[PDB]
RNA sequence: GGGCCCGUAGCUUAGCCAGGUCAGAGCGCCCGGCUCAUAACCGGGCGGUCGAGGGUUCGAAUCCCUCCGGGCCCACCA
């Protein structure tokens, strides 16, 4: 007997299905022909800003106690071959399975994959040194969060419960019973949390892809996914399980503190002062400037983060801020936002008497229409409505790595529901 | 004492000095849609009679008179 963990990436399709579902029918596979998978298997995220991401960059790994090692990796490459969408091109898969005692060396790696920009050659080496058995298919592309997904570390971590349809239940639309989420929320939450956003209205748990996903659960407990699990009226729900995640972790986040140059496709979390202030764009996209330790930073509003704008506008010149968020386009994509401290604005206007008055020469004070004399204008203190604090994107904007403010315990915050 | 600017939906604005689809548009807002691929025009709807008063004309937001409100400049007196 020996202790391996079989790592899978890349291989749904835009059209296809999901990679966690194949390495459930693997599993099922090993579980009943090969031996036994230990506990619960991972769901890691990776790097959000891939571009050969097919919609999240996920990747699955997990402990297996097989008696031979071949098999095994025959078992794995055969799921593959059967449900893996190898037409598309946009598909390269991957497979690992590295001895238990190894999977510690590979932090630094799946690290490196969450955070930053890795090549398929830096994937083969680390195989190349310690000859990890792999399957590597066309590209194999997949090999990257292969790794990573067996050497990423979770300091941190959600659960994660996952429901599959039946295959003839595919294709077709899922049928559900939407108002049994929020009875589902509002008793669970926060134990569970982001399964549902109230002032958007929505359920984002349930996906719309085709994908055998019927939903997904998110929780900080087996106990909470559990009573969540049963409390919940929907299709009938075939396979489902349970997998820890780095969901919610902010684990691609790039305190300013460890880097000197801010490159894109990654994300990191910086402070600043607006220099240019907010401002919209066709399509209710909001944009401003910080400066920073680097110098003009860019930040991003987009609309599908709805109800943020109406904290981001509020904005004014001089307030230091901190930003949360990938940089893509040279901006900062917020994702959530810190307050730190706000500016204070007054303004300048003309005396009265009768009324107001005007400007009586460059140099030559005021005068009333009411004739009177008065030198200064009317400064005056503009009380805010912006508050110091932190603030996020709602429920329906959330990514998936994004850790919620209703997960931090800092004081200010101001969760969106 | 004189000389200028500016005021079109809640904001920001086309059109205005070539007056005859008298009202276009982006944001907001109301209402939906997309998606647990951070996302640079996703939609529809309401919404202005064009600062106020007045005059010319077949007719003005659109040319003229003046007023309210914002705001500016040059001189003079001292
Ligand atoms: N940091 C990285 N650098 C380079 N490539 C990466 C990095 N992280 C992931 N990749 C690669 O990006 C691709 C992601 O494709 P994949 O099909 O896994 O997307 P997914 O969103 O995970 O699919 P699904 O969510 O439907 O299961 C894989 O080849 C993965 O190895």
């Amino acid at each position: 007997h020996m202790r391996v963990w079989v790592g899978i990436d890349d291989t749904d399709s835009s059209r296809g299905m999901c990679t966690t579902y194949l390495a459930v029918l693997a599993m099922e596979r090993v579980e009943r022909e090969l031996g036994k998978v230990i506990g619960f298997p991972r769901l890691i995220r990776l790097n959000p800003t891939i571009p050969y991401k097919t919609r999240g960059n996920g990747a699955v790994s997990f402990l297996v106690e097989v008696d031979d090692v071949g098999e095994l990796v025959d078992v794995v490459n055969e799921v593959i071959i059967e449900h893996a969408m190898l037409d598309d091109e946009k598909t390269n898969p991957g497979a690992v399975f590295v001895d238990e005692e190894l999977a510690v060396k590979l932090k630094p790696f799946a690290d490196k994959a969450i955070k930053d920009v890795l090549q398929i050659d830096e994937a083969l080496f680390v195989i190349g040194k310690y000859f990890i058995p792999h399957l590597r298919h066309k590209k194999g592309r997949g090999l990257i969060g292969a790794l990573a997904a067996v050497g990423a570390e979770l300091e941190d971590f959600t659960l994660e419960l996952i429901a599959y349809r039946y295959p003839e239940r595919f294709g077709t639309e899922r049928e559900y019973d939407e108002e049994s989420f929020f009875d589902m929320d509002y008793e669970l939450y926060p134990q569970t949390f982001d399964n549902v956003d109230w002032c958007n209205d929505v359920v984002v748990c349930i996906p719309n892809t085709p994908c055998p996903v019927l939903y997904g659960i998110r929780g900080e407990s087996v106990e909470a996914l559990y009573k969540a699990m049963e409390s919940v009226k929907t299709e009938p729900v075939d396979r489902r399980m349970i997998f820890v995640t780095n969901h919610a972790t902010d684990m691609h986040l790039i305190g300013e503190e460890e880097v000197h140059r801010l490159e894109n496709y990654r994300s990191y979390r910086l402070r600043g002062r607006v220099t240019l202030e907010p401002y919209d764009i066709e399509g209710g996209h909001v944009f401003f400037e910080i400066d920073t330790k680097f110098g003009s930073v860019k930040c991003a509003a987009f609309e599908p983060t709805k109800q943020f704008r109406n904290v981001i506008r509020l904005l004014r010149k001089g307030d230091v801020v901190e930003v949360y968020g990938s940089m893509k386009k040279d901006t900062i994509n917020l994702e959530k936002i810190q307050i730190v401290e706000l500016a204070e604005i007054w303004v300048e206007k003309n005396p009265i008497c009768g009324r107001r008055m005007e400007s009586a020469g460059r140099g030559q004070g005021f005068r009333c229409k009411c004739r009177t004399k008065a030198d200064e204008k009317l400064r005056e203190k503009v009380e805010r409505e912006l508050q110091p604090g932190f603030y996020e994107v709602p429920p329906s904007a959330r990514r998936h790595l994004s850790k919620p403010l209703i997960r931090m315990n800092v004081e200010g915050r101001h969760i969106f529901r």
